[PDB]
């Protein structure tokens, strides 16, 4: 018939061959990421390059097809996803150099060891060690050793590689008819030509700026509280009113403040709801954590997990004999198999991460019936949002008492709510400003507003004015501190997590309203609420077949990301936290630092 039916047949044979090729390439990537060797680097690289070449030739074959013939909007979405000139636009030599840079950075981050001379010989890894050191130690010099070591012995390696990566990705994106590579990352969030549902990328950065500006008060108050507590626990190292050093955040870079809970518990005379001790005293392992996640998903109405998931998942650390990337991940490999890469420890952070990854897997399992090009979540934000909906619904004291892991006689009082909310605020409201600042730096450095050396200066300055976190030792232009993070050195997008927080809070509000939970939202548990699970199932089975705004309004009834549910979560918190800092200076001066005197 006409070219429309020809395009339909094109899509059919594409989806078949692409299913096969994607399964093979995903297998190669998985075997690289769990069994890191050189043979696996070669296998992953050649499989990925072959798949990319096939995708680019199919993309040209689709570029033969004007989109003006489209009646079915789903078909338009599929061809538009196929209409890319793609990252393969670059020259083969240039593409190989870029891939070399990316791989070199990936291995330097995931395997490069710390050998610092401040403790004159000290060599360790990122996994238990540096992370555990920054998470469990309450002494200044040890934290300074860890921080300065990771920054001056690993960032200096990645400074030239990140420079080359920035240049190559920026020019490739300009070849792809984009302003920069941050433009590619933002244009991932595009919605085009759907009856008034359209969404640009400049509107996305404007929305992120607006939401951050609205958030800022709460994070400022939480900052002031945690700084007062640290100065109480660190006598002569946190100077009175200003910021505090970067190694004092219970995390390597200062992304999560949940560990500071141990130091910043508001009411310690109550039973601990951050139950790591309860888990270890209950003889808990990774498998039981994952199985309780499966039980939660069954009880919310979603079907039980696949046997192949149990058989083929890397549910624990493979060991120190092989250096597998231990940053938790969730994988589709196609054809009906699903995997989780979790180096699971017995800790609330790992329990919540396991729930997050199981939500990822359920999201992946629901839309598997869709065609290949739409076999992906409506956004990265939606995947992570589903995962942390599950995580938030788990953490309620009522749920903890449901499995009997929390004592059945445990009493729910005001101080328990304050403890719960302070922990949740530490986590979420410590990620938010850090992610916003980090991707602001990445966006504006890709766009080219910063001279190359000035990179470093600019970076630190913005932290001092956005995250309220400073350095104790000078770092000139020869360092590369941003690359010290996983996502920065693995070509990831970090605003994904900001959208994650906002989306998960809107979804939790709407889903608890659907579940008819009676009471405040922050104790709502959507377990045993099969109809709520059915609604969520509809949303995350929709897939990418419709614009993400449509699924947004399908669940909550909004056309955009909103900050209202998040502030409705931490309202009793905000009250208590304001009540405590009534006699404290909430805020930090930009030119004010224990180092930058």
């Amino acid at each position: 018939s006409t070219i429309e039916e020809q395009a339909k047949t094109f899509l059919d044979k594409f989806n078949h061959e692409a299913e096969d090729l994607f399964y093979q390439s995903s297998l190669a990537s998985w075997n690289y990421n769990t069994n890191i060797t050189e043979e696996n680097v070669q296998n992953m690289n050649n499989a990925g390059d072959k798949w990319s070449a096939f995708l680019k030739e199919q993309s040209t074959l689709a570029q033969m097809y004007p989109l003006q013939e489209i009646q079915n909007l789903t078909v338009k979405l599929q061809l538009q996803a196929l209409q890319q000139n793609g990252s393969s636009v670059l020259s083969e030599d240039k593409s190989k150099r870029l891939n070399t840079i990316l791989n070199t950075m990936s291995t330097i981050y995931s395997t490069g060891k710390v050998c610092n001379p401040d403790n004159p010989q000290e060599c360790l890894l990122l996994e238990p060690g540096l992370n555990e050191i920054m998470a469990n130690s309450l002494d200044y010099n040890e934290r300074l050793w860890a921080w300065e070591s990771w920054r001056s012995e690993v960032g200096k390696q990645l400074r030239p590689l990140y420079e080359e990566y920035v240049v190559l990705k920026n020019e490739m994106a300009r070849a792809n008819h984009y302003e920069d590579y941050g433009d590619y990352w933002r244009g991932d969030y595009e919605v085009n030509g759907v009856d008034g549902y359209d969404y640009s990328r400049g509107q996305l950065i404007e929305d992120v700026e607006h939401t951050f500006e609205e958030i800022k008060p709460l994070y400022e108050h939480l900052h002031a509280y945690v700084r007062a507590k640290l100065m109480n626990a660190y006598p002569s190292y946190i100077s009175p009113i200003g910021c505090l050093p970067a190694h004092l955040l219970g995390d390597m870079w200062g992304r999560f403040w949940t560990n500071l809970y141990s130091l910043t518990v508001p009411f310690g005379q109550k039973p601990n709801i951050d139950v790591t001790d309860a888990m270890v005293d209950q003889a808990w392992d990774a498998q039981r954590i994952f199985k309780e996640a499966e039980k939660f998903f069954v009880s919310v109405g979603l079907p039980n997990m696949t046997q192949g998931f149990w058989e083929n998942s890397m549910l624990t650390d493979p060991g120190n004999v092989q250096k597998a990337v231990c940053h938790p991940t969730a994988w589709d490999l196609g054809k009906g198999d699903f995997r989780i890469l979790m180096c699971t420890k017995v800790t609330m952070d790992d329990f919540l991460t396991a729930h997050h990854e199981m939500g990822h897997i359920q999201y992946d399992m629901a839309y598997a019936a869709q065609p290949f090009l739409l076999r992906n979540g409506a956004n990265e934000g939606f995947h992570e949002a589903v995962g942390e909906i599950m995580s938030l619904s788990a953490a309620t004291p009522k749920h903890l008492k449901s499995i009997g892991l929390l004592s059945p006689d445990f009493q729910e009082d005001n101080e328990t709510e304050i403890n719960f909310l302070l922990k949740q605020a530490l986590t979420i409201v410590g990620t938010l400003p850090f992610t916003y600042m980090l991707e602001k730096w990445r966006w504006m450095v890709f766009k080219g507003e910063i001279p190359k050396d000035q990179w470093m200066k600019k970076w630190w300055e913005m932290k001092r004015e956005i995250v309220g976190v400073v350095e104790p030792v000078p770092h000139d232009e020869t360092y590369c501190d941003p690359a010290s993070l996983f996502h920065v050195s693995n070509d990831y997008s970090f605003i994904r997590y900001y959208t994650r927080t906002l989306y998960q809070f809107q979804f939790q509000e709407a889903l608890c309203q659907a579940a008819k939970h009676e009471g405040p939202l922050h104790k709502c548990d959507i377990s045993n609420s099969t109809e709520a699970g059915q609604k969520l199932f509809n949303m995350l089975r929709l897939g990418k077949s419709e614009p993400w705004t449509l699924a947004l309004e399908n669940v909550v009834g909004a056309k955009n990301m909103n900050v209202r549910p998040l502030l409705n979560y931490f309202e009793p918190l905000f009250t208590w936290l304001k009540d405590q800092n009534k006699n404290s200076f909430v805020g930090w001066s930009t030119d004010w630092s224990p180092y930058a005197d």
